[PDB]
């Protein structure tokens, strides 16, 4: 089977619907599967958000270092860093970090509210020349990924696209692309996800995300020892509000896309 057959055939035993967007920057070739439809995003919009900080902070030396205060009203639910700092402050930078690397909600949120609103996550995924992605509410909200609603959408191969750029690319000044790259080579949230289904020496950075109706994906950046980087994005997501999440499906979408390489 051919690797079109092969995703074909994952999606058929899924019981759910996959989206795979896969750019090999060896030859700028792509495995595309549903790229171009619309999946919730869940926590993958983190990447998004923090990057827009970054990119304001390329004309603002002092905007990492900047001080945000955390408080007990602040906690959403799922916020493992900013708990531990109620009372006291975080810097731009730890809410990024937190953000990406364990996934804080409220990270997220102190982000959002720093550039103004979701609507300016979006406004910078446009200046990126991203024409799909959309930011419309903070966390937890942005998690409730009802098929067909396209708030908090994206489609694979734009994800895909928009986080070369950001990684690899042309996004980003290069002291704040290394900083984006950093973290998310030190994500914790993605062991059983895209990185299950790699050699287990590969360097990787990535950012997961889930939600109502077992919306389970992953974005990520893969640095093979011998081979050009890849960008992965592995979208998933089911008919029932209450399926269980399937990392398991990321793992095995990203072993098929990435034999060979």
């Amino acid at each position: 089977n051919s690797v079109q057959q092969q995703l074909e055939a994952l999606e058929k035993s899924s019981g759910g619907r996959l989206g795979v967007a896969l750019i090999n920057t060896a030859d700028n070739s792509q495995i595309l599967y549903r790229a171009d439809e619309r999946f919730a995003m869940c926590s993958t919009s983190k990447v998004m958000a923090a990057a827009a900080v970054l990119k304001q902070s390329e004309s603002d030396k002092h905007l990492l270092n900047q001080r945000v205060e955390i408080k007990k009203s602040d906690l959403v639910n799922y916020n493992p860093i900013a708990e531990k700092h109620v009372n006291g402050t975080m810097t731009l930078a730890e809410l990024g970090a937190a953000a990406l690397q364990y996934s804080d909600n409220t990270a997220m949120n102190k982000l959002i509210a720093h550039l103004g609103g979701p609507d300016k996550v979006t406004a910078f995924a446009r200046s990126l020349g991203d024409e799909t992605f959309r930011l419309d509410r903070t966390a937890p909200t942005l998690n409730t990924a009802i098929p067909g609603d396209p708030r908090d959408t994206t489609t694979p191969l734009a994800m895909a696209q928009t986080l070369k750029n950001l990684t690899l690319g042309k996004a980003l000044a290069e002291t704040q692309r290394a900083q984006l790259v950093t973290w998310l080579k030190g994500n914790t949230t993605g062991s059983a996800s895209i990185r299950a289904g790699l050699p287990k020496s590969w360097v990787v950075g990535d950012k997961t995300g889930s939600g109502d109706y077992g919306t389970t994906n992953d974005i990520a950046v893969i640095w093979p020892e011998n081979h050009a980087p890849l960008v992965l994005v592995t979208y998933f997501t089911q008919p029932e509000q209450k399926a269980e999440n399937r990392n398991d499906i990321l793992a095995a979408a990203a072993k098929i896309v990435t034999h060979g390489f």
